[PDB]
């Protein structure tokens, strides 16, 4: 009963297909394999928190067919214990979804198909949505819904006082300053710091100085992911504060570890942890994340977090 | 309950994108929409013998999973009444689906995953998995599912006397001769045929030599699919059947016709019809299939065949 994770964003059906080479205008080809599982930034951030074991609600829109019940069933009750009560499914879109045509020679060649995620939204959120998110301890977005809702989102928690982070992960459009100045902590990796600043992100100080320019576009706080390299927590009237990956045995697959790591951090937030504890407990949940292949089976439970975070 | 329509084949997820143009290696675009409906062309031709208010059942593999349980619906109770007592789902592998890229010049590209259809049959049938074909009117195959189950399946009915349909399309590889020598009436498409014969269709002349090269083959009966040109019915020693379309007011979507036009022929000819009308028949459920969006969806009830029969000749 303690103040939800609330996430607000996209769910998506992964269709993953082997094949030697793509087809051509007519070719009907046949792939070694296939397998559709359910992603979108969204819901594996949902997946995520709700797999900490920290109460969490996705507020997301699916169609009324089979991916949106294989994303259903993958975050609720027989899956990850996602409250679902904010879910809508309509029945004039698709699921949103992504083709993965992985080739026999390592190029992927993707389709994505934005749905029920980008067209099933309303054009004035209710308040019966934006009730669960004033009611939140927290509340995620991320970039792969319209800057519209996360607008209104970002609004109505501001007024309630409850901390937003959003997700650069998604489309590679601007951000409008009317969502940089209504969250609280703004999510980029190296290259998407990149792309909002127009400003180089090779080296720390590089990375340093575009944060700068958050801060004067409105952002008092800036969630740098870094990959191998770790993440770094920049606070506007204090000193960046900086965490090393906990270095995974094997990296089998990063596929999610990002959500993962942004989900994470925000569970420990919220808990109430000092800003280096949440870096750590999100590190040491990244790195399970990509020991695992998958998305949100690849994601740990609180159990295992704790015992990876034990160790010296 | 007369002695049914036996489908055993594929059952498909239909994945359809609409795209501008087919990606490149590397390359990440987006489409308009998409949809994902219920096929495949065993559960497609099921669908249409269950329409068309004939007991039937389909012998299929599915996958324990949404994919699967979209078929299921589509074909059940609450959808178009198919007799699924023998339909099975393993864990280990996906139900089939097909990746359908719609360009916006006209074209299809199409990945197809076989997952449970190709993976998930036994190596040898279980003669309670033959039994129902056993108790079979007439048994449709198509070529989606392994050469193996299909040669066991059809060896198992001419040991029984009844009819058993292979429709060509699925697999673009050559057909098994113990297959061809199993089966009653083939049932390609023009391409098919010229594939399967090596010999040109583009004319009435070079269908009817590519088709007595099928009679050579050990195949009595083939029934070619002609598209806008209709059909043909051709029995070894006799003249041929010719049956043109039925016009359709208008084409919103041919996919599941060919599936419609073969089983709604098969359940013309398990109700003891004419050869003619057994092809009139299935020209007037498939110019009703053209006329709607989907597969399944698409296909028409009986009265309305029997409706279009009357208005048409
Ligand atoms: N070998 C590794 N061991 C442990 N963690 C790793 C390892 N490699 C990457 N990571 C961490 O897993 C997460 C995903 O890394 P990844 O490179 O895929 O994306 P990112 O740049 O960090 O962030 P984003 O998801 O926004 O792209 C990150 O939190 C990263 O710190
Ligand atoms: N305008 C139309 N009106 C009525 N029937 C049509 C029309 N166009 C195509 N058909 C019929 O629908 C069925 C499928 O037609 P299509 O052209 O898609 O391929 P086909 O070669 O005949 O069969 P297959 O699907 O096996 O390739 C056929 O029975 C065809 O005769
Ligand atoms: O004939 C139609 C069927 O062929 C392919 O198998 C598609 O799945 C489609 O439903
Ligand atoms: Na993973
Ligand atoms: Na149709």
């Amino acid at each position: 009963m303690a103040p939800p994770l609330v996430v607000v964003g996209s769910a998506n059906a992964d269709i993953y297909v082997e094949i030697e080479r793509l087809p051509k205008e007519g070719e009907t080809i046949s792939a070694k394999t296939g397998q559709t599982l359910a992603g979108g930034k969204g819901a594996n951030q949902a997946a995520c928190g709700a797999k900490l074991m920290y109460p969490t609600y996705f507020v997301g829109r699916l169609g009324e067919d089979a991916h949106g019940k294989l994303i259903a069933e993958a975050l609720g009750d027989d899956g990850c214990g996602v409250h679902l009560d904010y879910v809508r499914s309509v029945n004039n879109e698709p699921t949103g979804h992504a083709v993965v045509m992985l080739q026999s020679d390592g190029q992927n060649s993707i389709i994505i198909v934005g749905g029920a995620n980008m067209k099933a939204w309303p054009e004035i959120m209710s308040d019966d949505d934006l009730e669960i998110v004033r009611n939140a301890g927290i509340v995620l977005l991320q970039r792969e819904i319209p800057d519209s809702i996360n607008i209104q989102v970002a609004k109505a928690v501001k007024k309630a006082g409850v901390p937003v982070i959003l997700d650069v992960g998604g489309m590679d459009t601007p951000i409008p300053n009317e969502l940089l100045d209504s969250i609280d902590i703004l999510s980029p990796n190296e290259t998407e710091l990149s792309r909002l600043t127009g400003m180089p992100t090779e080296t720390f100080e590089q990375i340093s100085q575009a944060v700068a320019k958050c801060h004067k576009l409105g952002v008092k706080q800036v969630l740098v992911k870094l990959g191998s390299k770790g993440s770094a927590l920049f606070i506007q009237g204090e000193k960046p504060i900086q965490q090393s990956i906990i270095p995974a045995a094997q990296v089998v697959d990063t596929t999610g570890a990002g959500d993962t790591f942004t989900a994470a951090f925000a569970v420990a937030m919220v808990e109430g942890k000092s800003h280096e504890e949440c870096l750590r407990f999100a590190a040491a949940a990244a790195s399970l994340c990509v020991q695992v292949k998958g998305a949100i089976p690849s994601m740990p439970d609180r159990k295992s977090v704790l015992k990876l975070l034990k160790f010296s």
